[PDB]
């Protein structure tokens, strides 16, 4: 009954101290292996340059965590010496307060080509082979045409067998985001009452996200209520809180850019039996893929588990509804959603150190849904959870 | 210093009722305009195919305002029929609520190939010549080229073709935006008072956007005070003799205010003085040389030859200017055309771009005073009028 409701704002805010529990920052020599493991694996491709571009890939290579703009912020790496880091003029002084590996900078004023520098730099270590980061926006291959005439290859395979795998400093980052969304989580259960506002619910996750010292409040907040969270990602406008309805969250921050995120939903008042069978079963979907996990498990094999405890229900199969209309999760780290995908179809298999959310949600149309989703990591062994499941349908919180 | 200080946060609450006068929303004609805007460009351009992915041009052609995942969302357009919306099966429901114009959708699971069900409907309507949004992440041309033999060419001077110049409602939005961030700007100068934090302005901006009737609050801020201002891509708390650089927005049906304004708490110095003046003269000649048929270059050169006859620069030589004079801005805060050397793109009635030609004076302070204005028949009208004096930040 007691997480739920009952508790003021600010009685919430009694618990909202900055988090004392901070991880490391990545250190220097981190950045160094991550190079090194993106020139064995463009050397594996027969790569011989890769272009980063600001953005989540540019972050994890430099430290800059400057967003993507319509301006070239960009590494080059070749198989030898400091990458070559591309970058307005005006910026230097910035740059060079971010920066966590060692580069050789290149500069372009306002008028001047920044693509003519990646070639320039390319034709300087005799590099013909490049491949171009898949995050990054198409002009610039538009740009790299006016210049280069070779075949441009898709790095994604190159930054993906980076990032998938964790380090432990950066699963202890993960894990801090996680550990406060989830405090977050439980306050928002507390806080709610009958007539509380969707959008109230999203300025108090922000708050809490940012008096815990998150890198920029909530990353992202979803909030629907009663038949509103039938739609996996939701409808725009207002929605205000009844007894008898189910509440979805869906939220997270990021803590030096590594990210949580995280889904509850329980009932506010009594649940209807469908609302309680439909949310055990759930639970139950997202056990059957956390079992699924260890070491050379297919992704899709995590994802058909899901489906088997569903179809046993009599829901499903495949995609139908009622049932599981989408994935059951997606990898985490830099960005919200990465490889590996737990998909349908997806052979990859999971290695140690990978992160990837488990959120089967049930969809029943015109009814409701649910999605409890939580974040794990594959050990040497199965799987740790970031953070532990729901344990009933108004017990939102292990 | 009227304008600056002596304003309690009640007071400021009062001035801050939800707006009255809002613009209409874009309407279901005017989105079939911009399809035909678009498939005109198309021909000119001997495409015959034009795919937009999620993301502000997505949200001009078919009112979703969804940001890119990794998921394949997009419209492929061709010379015939109903545009084609290429979306996730699960997210059917969440589309449909959002879209403004009629297409014909072709959902994919989320194991099938999106790629694949653009080329079919290309290959349905025998269109071979596939121009792709310069803005859509690269992953796309790779998934696309993996079935296509033919050149993908760059979609920009299509989708800049119909962006840039923006219709009667389109600019209603944007002053409607721009009139609610000039007010909560005017507030923010009001309640400054020594000690204030960046981090209480801030706070305090979002607030007043929210309360105005903003889509969401405040798109952005940055509140900078002293020698901060010298680092523009740099928490503090106000002292007397302190430059206080405030720079925020937001949208109203995603169209984008982006206001700058720099004033002085207490007594300024004779450098900081003599820095805003020419800020202001540069700005104000920035808007002089703006015209039909003018250049962005020459738009952003006139801002130059301020700065050097006074002494600074040239080019972008600190103290000076050291990156362009403005930008374009509509449902993105940045986009075409950009007043910048270099750039020959003419002016031309509807065009909306920033009028920003910032001062930095390296390690002391910098000044941006940023107002938008729209190109009109015979000249320019700017979204919010310039201020006025240092500590007389408001016309
Ligand atoms: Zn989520
Ligand atoms: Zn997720
Ligand atoms: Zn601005
Ligand atoms: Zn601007």
């Amino acid at each position: 009954s007691t997480q739920i409701g009952g508790m003021s704002l600010d009685q919430a805010r009694t618990q909202l101290a900055p988090w004392t529990q901070r991880a490391a920052p990545i250190g220097a020599d981190e950045y160094q292996q991550r190079i090194e493991r993106a020139r064995v694996l463009m050397r594996a491709q027969g790569v011989d340059a890769l272009l980063i571009g600001a953005g989540t890939s540019l972050r994890y290579f430099s430290g800059v965590p400057w967003g993507a703009s319509e301006r070239l912020v960009a590494l080059l790496l070749t198989t030898e010496g400091d990458p070559v880091l591309i970058c307005p003029a005006f910026e230097e002084g910035s740059l060079d307060a971010v920066l966590q590996l060692p580069v050789r900078k290149r500069l372009w004023e306002e008028h001047e080509d920044p693509y003519a520098l990646v070639v320039q730099a390319m034709d300087e270590q005799h590099a013909h082979a490049l491949a171009l980061d898949p995050g990054i926006a198409f002009a610039v291959h538009t740009g790299l045409r006016a210049h280069l005439g070779t075949a441009i290859r898709d790095a994604g395979a190159i930054i993906d067998g980076c990032r998938m795998c964790k380090s432990p400093a950066e699963l202890a980052l993960m894990q801090q985001a996680c550990d406060m969304t989830l405090l977050v989580q439980r306050l928002a259960a507390g806080i709610a009452h009958e007539g509380i506002g969707t959008d109230q619910l999203v300025r108090f996750i922000d708050e809490a996200h940012r008096a815990l010292g998150a890198d920029n409040g909530s990353t992202f907040c979803i909030v629907q209520f009663g038949h509103a969270t039938a739609f996996p990602h939701g409808i725009p406008g207002v929605q205000h809180l009844r007894a008898g309805e189910l509440v979805l969250i869906d939220t997270g921050c990021t803590v030096q850019g590594y990210h949580s995120d995280i889904t509850r939903t329980w009932i506010y008042g009594t649940p209807s039996d469908a609302q309680q069978r439909i949310w055990e079963l759930e639970l139950a979907a997202q056990a059957a893929a956390f079992a699924a996990v260890r070491p050379g498990v297919a992704c899709e094999a995590v994802d058909q588990a899901a489906r088997a405890v569903l179809q046993a229900a009599g829901l499903g199969p495949d995609y139908r509804l009622p049932g599981l209309p989408h994935r059951t999760g997606h990898g985490c780290g830099l960005a919200i959603h990465e490889a590996p995908y737990l998909v349908r179809g997806n052979r990859q298999p999971l290695q140690p150190g990978m992160c990837a959310s488990n959120e089967p949600m049930i969809v029943v149309p015109g009814a409701f849904g649910v999605r409890l989703e939580d974040h794990f990591y594959v050990t040497d062994t199965g799987a740790q959870w970031f953070t532990p499941p729901s344990v009933a349908i108004d017990q939102p919180f292990a």
